[PDB]
């Protein structure tokens, strides 16, 4: 009866429903997308209001620097191992061997933004335009000034402060009303993607599909589990048990920002004081996406051999940065890391061809690749609060 068992059933007969009727399941497609567009409505105000009570209510800017610095060396730490992982498993698996499609039709696309340019467009120049296009870095960075202005600002912030710390409270009662609806919206989307994605679909890239999902488990078990056991001494079986929910809502939804409010509730009960857990959930949202980086190392070696062209170890580094570089840049929209994967081929120059191969199955991985991404999020929390005084 507990609320994560009702979520299991729903998965569980979700995953039935779609392998009796398969493609026929897609009737009860549009349940699922209820459940998704409900978790984004509460993403932007929640992101905002939690960022700026977390800021303000610790009051101490100069402790915010080292919990920043420690969360974006670690972001960025964990991202190019992660990437370095789906790199080896490639080579070692060779999943793109024994397959050759399609003509080098045409040159890719140029052109894309350098890097002082995206730079340059995480601040907004007019915040209601940023809360507008949900644009989540824009969003953050001005929540960030806010909150330090307040923490600073001292007497006279007390109305702004007070309003915003109530309307957190007011979007979390609003995530846990939607909950409510989490086990049909979940039953919906499995129903669905197991239903449309027959087997005969998943065959010809069975070993791609098993090489994404062995790097996401070893990963999981070799990097987060390591830094909970042994550096945090964190028992991680008790972790993840708190965590499971945000996990297998990540996993069915394959949307981190539409989840994130499930990996900020979990996060309260972790035990890490809220203050760090505002910032720093918000950020990782985006910013983190160690799942994404090596979903896209694993599919740009796939994409390689598909084609015969093997990498010297110079284009292999390439790849590593290039890849970090757009799971940075990569929204918390499903399919994204599809898209952004033209970024990391363009770079080697292999063909986008190969695209078109993953652009079928690709739900398959972003389930993994995002359940990956929402972990590392609570992963980080957890590290950077142990690191301070918990
Ligand atoms: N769907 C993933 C992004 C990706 O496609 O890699 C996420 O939202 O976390």
């Amino acid at each position: 009866m507990s609320l994560y068992h009702k979520i299991l059933i729903g998965f569980v007969l979700g995953v039935i429903v779609g392998l009796i009727f398969g493609d026929k399941a897609e009737f009860i497609k549009p349940l699922g997308d209820i459940f998704l567009r409900l978790l984004k409505m509460i993403v932007v105000p929640l992101v905002f209001s939690t960022i700026v009570t977390g800021i303000a209510s610790m009051g101490d800017v100069k402790k915010l620097g080292r919990i920043g610095a420690k969360t974006l060396i670690y972001y960025m730490i964990t991202t190019t191992l992660a990437v370095t992982i789906g790199l080896i498993l490639a080579n070692i698996f060779k999943p793109g061997k024994g397959l050759s499609l399609g003509e080098i039709h045409e040159v890719a696309h140029p052109n894309a933004p350098s890097f002082t340019e995206t730079l340059l467009n995480m601040i907004p120049t007019n915040p209601f335009e940023a809360m507008a296009e949900g644009n989540m870095l824009q969003i953050i960075v001005f929540a960030i000034f806010f909150g330090i202005a307040l923490a600073l600002m001292g007497e006279k912030a007390e109305p702004v402060k007070k309003f915003f710390d109530s309307a957190s409270e007011v979007m979390f009662k609003i995530t846990d009303i939607v909950m409510k609806f989490a086990p049909y919206g979940v039953f919906a989307l499995m129903a669905w993607t197991v239903g449309k994605y027959g087997l005969d679909v998943l065959a010809p890239l069975g070993k791609l599909i098993l090489t994404v999902y062995l790097g996401c488990i070893i990963h999981i078990l070799i990097v987060y589990t390591l830094l909970l056991r042994f550096l945090c001494k964190i028992n991680p079986l008790r972790f993840f048990k708190k965590i499971k929910e945000a996990m297998l809502v990540a996993f069915s939804t394959c949307s981190s920002a539409a989840t994130l409010p499930v990996t900020m509730r979990v996060a309260e009960e972790l035990g890490v004081p809220e203050s760090i857990a505002s910032f720093t959930l918000p950020l990782g949202a985006t910013i983190n996406m160690d799942g994404t980086a090596l979903y896209q190392g694993v599919a740009a070696i796939f994409v390689a051999q598909a084609y015969g062209v093997e990498l010297t170890l110079g284009q292999q580094l390439t790849i590593v940065l290039t890849a970090v570089l757009a799971s940075i840049g990569t929204a918390g929209v499903p399919g994204a890391g599809l898209v952004m994967l033209t970024m990391v081929l363009t770079s080697v120059g292999l063909p986008l061809e190969g695209i078109a191969l993953i652009a079928g199955i690709d739900r398959i991985l972003d389930m993994a690749r995002t359940t990956v991404n929402v972990t590392g999020d609570l992963v980080a929390t957890a590290i950077v609060a142990r690191t301070e005084n918990e």
